[PDB]
Protein backbone atom coordinates (compact mmCIF):
# COMPACT_ATOMS: atom_id res chain seq x y z
CA UNK A 1 0.00 0.00 0.00
CA UNK A 2 0.83 3.70 -0.43
CA UNK A 3 -0.22 4.42 3.28
CA UNK A 4 2.31 2.12 4.51
CA UNK A 5 5.19 4.19 1.95
CA UNK A 6 3.87 7.48 3.59
CA UNK A 7 4.33 6.17 7.01
CA UNK A 8 7.43 5.24 5.96
CA UNK A 9 8.38 8.46 4.50
CA UNK A 10 8.08 9.74 8.73
CA UNK A 11 9.58 6.85 10.09
CA UNK A 12 12.85 7.83 7.88
CA UNK A 13 12.19 11.18 8.44
CA UNK A 14 12.37 10.85 12.38
CA UNK A 15 15.53 8.47 12.14
CA UNK A 16 16.68 11.86 9.66
CA UNK A 17 15.69 14.39 12.56
CA UNK A 18 17.28 11.51 15.25
CA UNK A 19 20.31 11.36 13.57
CA UNK A 20 20.79 15.15 14.06
CA UNK A 21 20.46 14.87 17.82
CA UNK A 22 22.59 12.09 18.75
CA UNK A 23 25.78 13.81 16.47
CA UNK A 24 25.02 16.95 19.08
CA UNK A 25 24.69 14.60 22.37
CA UNK A 26 27.77 12.93 21.92
CA UNK A 27 29.61 16.47 20.97
CA UNK A 28 28.98 16.99 24.75
CA UNK A 29 31.31 13.50 25.46
CA UNK A 30 34.47 14.87 23.66
CA UNK A 31 36.74 12.67 26.18
CA UNK A 32 34.34 9.90 24.66
CA UNK A 33 33.38 8.09 28.11
CA UNK A 34 30.00 7.12 26.45
CA UNK A 35 31.19 6.19 22.96
CA UNK A 36 31.14 2.61 22.91
CA UNK A 37 29.67 0.08 25.74
CA UNK A 38 31.61 -0.98 28.63
CA UNK A 39 33.87 -3.79 27.76
CA UNK A 40 33.07 -7.21 29.97
CA UNK A 41 36.95 -8.01 29.20
CA UNK A 42 38.09 -4.65 30.92
CA UNK A 43 34.68 -5.07 33.20
CA UNK A 44 33.48 -8.99 33.42
CA UNK A 45 31.53 -8.20 36.24
CA UNK A 46 29.56 -5.54 34.91
CA UNK A 47 25.99 -7.08 34.36
CA UNK A 48 25.60 -7.84 38.08
CA UNK A 49 26.09 -4.37 38.45
CA UNK A 50 23.97 -2.99 35.11
CA UNK A 51 21.26 -5.19 33.64
CA UNK A 52 20.29 -2.96 31.07
CA UNK A 53 23.78 -1.35 29.61
CA UNK A 54 23.66 1.15 26.34
CA UNK A 55 26.36 3.89 24.89
CA UNK A 56 25.93 5.53 21.66
CA UNK A 57 27.78 2.98 19.32
CA UNK A 58 24.64 0.95 20.08
CA UNK A 59 22.22 3.75 19.74
CA UNK A 60 23.68 4.72 16.25
CA UNK A 61 22.83 0.71 15.14
CA UNK A 62 19.84 0.83 16.49
CA UNK A 63 19.02 4.33 14.69
CA UNK A 64 19.96 3.36 11.49
CA UNK A 65 18.25 0.09 11.41
CA UNK A 66 15.05 2.91 11.86
CA UNK A 67 14.71 0.90 15.48
CA UNK A 68 12.96 3.98 17.09
CA UNK A 69 9.30 4.54 17.05
CA UNK A 70 9.62 8.01 18.32
CA UNK A 71 11.35 10.48 20.66
CA UNK A 72 10.63 8.77 23.52
CA UNK A 73 12.09 5.26 23.07
CA UNK A 74 15.38 7.73 22.29
CA UNK A 75 15.47 9.47 24.96
CA UNK A 76 15.10 6.34 27.07
CA UNK A 77 18.02 5.12 25.62
CA UNK A 78 20.20 8.49 26.44
CA UNK A 79 19.25 8.08 30.10
CA UNK A 80 20.23 4.80 30.27
CA UNK A 81 23.64 5.61 29.42
CA UNK A 82 23.22 8.59 31.99
CA UNK A 83 21.82 6.70 34.95
CA UNK A 84 24.28 3.32 34.25
CA UNK A 85 26.80 5.73 34.64
CA UNK A 86 25.97 7.44 37.96
CA UNK A 87 25.01 4.20 39.85
CA UNK A 88 28.12 2.59 38.68
CA UNK A 89 30.76 5.14 39.20
CA UNK A 90 31.28 6.85 42.35
CA UNK A 91 30.78 10.33 42.84
CA UNK A 92 33.72 11.61 43.11
CA UNK A 93 34.98 10.04 39.69
CA UNK A 94 35.79 11.21 36.15
CA UNK A 95 33.14 8.73 34.73
CA UNK A 96 30.10 10.34 37.25
CA UNK A 97 31.15 13.87 36.52
CA UNK A 98 30.93 13.53 32.65
CA UNK A 99 27.35 12.21 33.12
CA UNK A 100 26.21 14.81 35.44
CA UNK A 101 27.87 17.64 32.30
CA UNK A 102 26.04 15.17 29.62
CA UNK A 103 22.73 15.39 31.23
CA UNK A 104 22.62 18.82 32.19
CA UNK A 105 23.92 19.58 28.10
CA UNK A 106 21.89 17.42 26.79
CA UNK A 107 18.97 18.48 28.53
CA UNK A 108 19.18 21.40 26.28
CA UNK A 109 19.18 19.90 22.55
CA UNK A 110 16.43 17.50 23.92
CA UNK A 111 14.25 20.50 24.99
CA UNK A 112 14.16 21.79 21.40
CA UNK A 113 13.84 18.47 19.44
CA UNK A 114 10.78 17.63 21.50
CA UNK A 115 9.67 20.79 20.08
CA UNK A 116 10.54 19.94 16.39
CA UNK A 117 8.62 16.54 16.64
CA UNK A 118 5.74 18.03 17.83
CA UNK A 119 5.74 20.31 15.30
CA UNK A 120 7.11 18.69 12.09
CA UNK A 121 4.75 16.21 13.11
Amino acid sequence: SMEQVAMELRLTELTRLLRSVLDQLQDKDPARIFAQPVSLKEVPDYLDHIKHPMDFATMRKRLEAQGYKNLHEFEEDFDLIIDNCMKYNARDTVFYRAAVRLRDQGGVVLRQARREVDSIG
